[PDB]
């Protein structure tokens, strides 16, 4: 028995093994466009993927995760709201069981079909483990998915789902070019927040991407097909791998544009 997104171990359950679900800075929060303050100090982000070196794909019974190789500066997050270098170190979704649902973040309210999250880790701190432990030690660049029409840059993560079904299943993910995932606007909102899967940690700043990408009906189609469960176990579909939006606190939402 853990945590997952059923009905008597999902996110409202959290906080009996995971207290700082109760926290000040958990994620994800509504994003109140209104509210939200631009604020001119702001720099354009600048994210350097060209030298990005994947290495595997693998389904943990939460979600499925694009790994990287982080051991030097291949692929960083610089800029922004940050100081510092962050390294890429994976990507994973989050999803709905409807196209009307399963987005983290929401803007105004409104839900997406999901959303995507690349994790990076600041350098300063030497690998992720020590990163997670600061309040600056990650950066999740945040970027909403809507159903339309298809992500050609998405096709080769869909075609290896078959592989990776059941929990704990992993395999060879080479020469994945995260670049072709991103919109053609990086324009943003940031704050600061946590981890949105236990342990729920608060040591991220918030990048969240006002551009959604489209993806189509049969793209994410594809991911409502992955398994909750493990090979040899009743069947659970991998759907609705979201949390609900949480208190904002005394935190403010800024944003990259006017
Ligand atoms: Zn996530």
């Amino acid at each position: 028995h853990h945590w997952g997104y059923g009905k008597h171990n999902g996110p409202e359950h959290w906080h009996k093994d995971f207290p700082i679900a109760k926290g000040e800075r958990q994620s994800p929060v509504d994003i109140d466009t209104h509210t939200a303050k631009y604020d001119p100090s702001l720099k354009p982000l600048s994210v350097s993927y060209d030298q990005a070196t994947s290495l595997r794909i693998l389904n943990n019974g939460h979600a499925f995760h694009v790994e990287f190789d982080d051991s030097q500066d291949k692929a960083v997050l610089k800029g922004g709201p940050l100081d510092g270098t962050y390294r890429l170190i994976q990507f994973h979704f989050h999803w709905g069981s409807l196209d009307g649902q399963g987005s983290e973040h929401t803007v105004d309210k409104k839900k997406y079909a999901a959303e995507l999250h690349l994790v990076h880790w600041n350098t300063k701190y030497g690998d992720f483990g020590k990163a997670v432990q600061q309040p600056d030690g990650l950066a999740v660049l945040g970027i909403f998915l809507k159903v339309g029409s298809a992500k050609p840059g998405l096709q080769k993560v869909v075609d290896v789902l078959d592989s990776i079904k059941t929990k704990g299943k992993s395999a060879d993910f080479t020469n994945f070019d995260p670049r072709g995932l991103l919109p053609e606007s990086l324009d943003y909102w940031t704050y600061p927040g946590s981890l949105t899967t236990p342990p729920l940690l608060e040591c991220v700043t918030w990048i969240v991407l006002k551009e959604p990408i489209s993806v189509s009906s049969e793209q994410v189609l594809k991911f409502r097909k992955l398994n909750f469960n493990g090979e040899g176990e009743p069947e659970e579909l991998m759907v609705d791998n979201w949390r609900p939006a949480q208190p904002l606190k005394n935190r403010q939402i800024k944003a990259s544009f006017k």
